[PDB]
């Protein structure tokens, strides 16, 4: 089997993007945020904190002939911007662009915190992490792609974000159209539950490629690429004005500024990020500074290559019996 969805950034800086998965008979269509560095598909529900829901589209599994509780079972996640939710749990079907689950664990919101429920175009997140990172206690349950690896064509799906466009994940597939040149397959390690890999290195702008190990993460739920300081410093040097400001939480740099690009080396191939997608845009309404999408990682333990990496980049998470990662320009 395989599975094509479109994803869709939430508004028009690529903040996040949303795929539409089908929960439940009759089908309810929640607008999802597929999230590589998670292992939890978690939805606002029936059951979310009134207060807590501003416009989400909410899971009812009473409305759904295949909902069963999931009796006992709960689950709590901390995601790294310091957002949480929490609640029960239901298994259901639960399909991604034709591709069809039974049995999935839908973590159903009791509680959400504040950023979700300002956050009225995502209905929940769809973990693509290892299910050794998901939160449901005592039972600890299955990703959407862990359940449906078996079924797939191969044991594959893939994150192509669109930079203010739609892209596509797709399941069980790699669609050889999508990308141009070859992928670039690299080791992952999944011993903290990600899709962590390793960077050959960067190069800013036409700057010279530094050949460096960076240790990083590939997390479709991330918006900004969060790398060592000496190397977001190397970056936002070469743009005029820019600067790292605490009270803006990272670097901002003059809207009037021309970004240059990134790249960052898979094995011997190199991704380009064009400089555009590094320019997240005033950092308030009408302000001339403007939001980096380069920022450090180092409040953070972890290297992030978030959406602007990964938007770049046709990306192929390999779920074989040894992960791997694959990059292609496209």
């Amino acid at each position: 089997s395989t599975g094509s969805a479109t994803t869709t950034p939430i508004d028009s800086l690529d903040d996040a993007y949303i795929t539409p998965v089908q929960i439940g008979t009759p089908a309810q269509t929640l607008n999802l945020d597929f999230d590589t560095g998670s292992s939890d598909l978690w939805v606002f529900s029936s059951e979310t904190t009134a207060s807590e829901v501003d416009g989400q589209t909410i899971y009812t599994p009473s409305k759904s002939t295949t909902a069963k509780l999931l009796s006992g079972a709960t689950w709590s996640i901390s995601y790294g911007d310091g957002s949480s939710s929490s609640g029960d749990v239901y298994t259901d079907t639960v399909s991604v662009g034709g591709l069809t689950v039974t049995g999935q664990a839908v973590e159903s919101a009791k509680k959400v915190s504040s950023s979700f429920t300002e956050d009225s175009t995502i209905d929940g997140l769809l973990g693509l992490a290892f299910s050794t990172l998901n939160t449901v206690s005592p039972t600890q349950q299955k990703t959407f792609f862990d359940n449906a690896k078996a079924s797939l064509d191969s044991p594959v799906f893939t994150a192509d974000l669109g930079y203010h466009a739609p892209g596509t994940y797709n399941f069980g597939f790699i669609d050889t159209t999508a990308y141009t040149g070859s992928i670039t397959y690299t080791a992952v390690s999944t011993k903290q539950g990600f899709w962590e890999w390793t960077s050959t290195g960067y190069a800013v702008g036409s700057g010279t490629f530094k050949s460096t190990s960076i240790d990083g993460i590939a997390d479709t739920g991330t918006t900004l690429l969060y790398l060592p300081a000496t190397v977001v410093s190397a970056y936002w040097a070469q743009v005029s004005g820019a600067k790292s400001s605490s009270s803006v939480g990272g670097y901002v740099f003059p809207c009037s500024a021309t970004l240059p690009s990134f790249t960052f080396g898979v094995g011997s191939a190199r991704i380009v990020i064009p400089g555009d997608y590094i320019d997240f845009g005033p950092i308030s309404t009408g302000s001339s500074s403007c939001f980096g999408g380069i920022q450090s990682s180092a409040g953070i333990g972890i290297n992030i290559f978030g959406d602007v990496a990964l938007k770049a980049a046709f990306v192929v998470f390999n779920g074989a019996t040894t992960p791997t990662l694959g990059f292609a320009s496209k």
